[PDB]
């Protein structure tokens, strides 16, 4: 029916979340996962949240992206008001009006990484891999675990995601395989857009 997590709260501010749960009988959950319906960020006045983990597999999965007003105002109104006039705008990182949310809640058709095959290469800060993999494949793109596991041929697409920072060689990757080699902001620019971004700005040098 109904299910929540929330992001940025202060445990005062989780109490009222939790207040608000009781009163509407929404679930509320610790991690994000199939079943969560809801995902309620902390924003400033005009909506705009952190780029937190649970904000991109909000996203990802076509969920209702709210801000925290969502909750004190239903509260103050004893109602629960319009998820539809909460929703996060955008975050710190890809502006204040791009509206990714709710792009990614209507097109669940057209998904951004629809005939991607996408490997998470190396190793990852921040964020674990497991999850950036969860996030590309509910946005539609297939995984694969090792550079020599891509799905030769045509038609499809193979992409290698890479932190570079995380590494002690991310230039050397052509040199294993024939896809190109883009950092995670790729994935997570595009996600909080839900707009596949152009590889041109994230592309990292690959030696011959
Ligand atoms: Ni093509």
């Amino acid at each position: 029916r109904m299910s929540m997590v929330v992001s940025g709260l202060t445990p005062e501010e989780f109490m009222l979340v939790y207040k608000f749960a009781r009163k509407h009988h929404i679930t509320l959950t610790n991690l994000i996962t199939e079943e969560t319906t809801h995902v309620v960020m902390k924003t400033d006045a005009e909506f705009v949240c952190e780029r937190a983990l649970k904000y991109f597999l909000g996203i990802a999965g076509g969920k209702w992206v709210v801000s925290y007003f969502w909750v004190t105002q239903s509260i103050k109104e004893r109602k629960m008001l319009n998820e539809h006039d909460f929703e996060v705008r955008g975050d710190v990182v890809n502006g204040r009006n791009h509206q990714g949310p709710k792009r990614a809640r209507e097109s669940q058709d057209r998904k951004i990484f629809r005939g991607l095959e996408i490997c998470c290469y190396g190793p990852f800060t921040n964020m674990p891999t497991d999850q950036l993999e969860w996030m590309v494949q509910l946005c539609g793109a297939s995984v694969v675990k090792e550079l020599s596991s891509f799905t030769l041929g045509t038609g499809v697409h193979p992409i290698v995601v890479v932190q570079p920072d995380a590494w002690t060689g991310f230039h050397a990757i052509g040199q294993m395989c024939e896809a190109p080699v883009v950092t995670r902001e790729w994935v997570l620019d595009s996600v909080a857009l839900y707009q596949c971004q152009e590889l041109d700005t994230y592309l990292i040098p690959q030696i011959p």
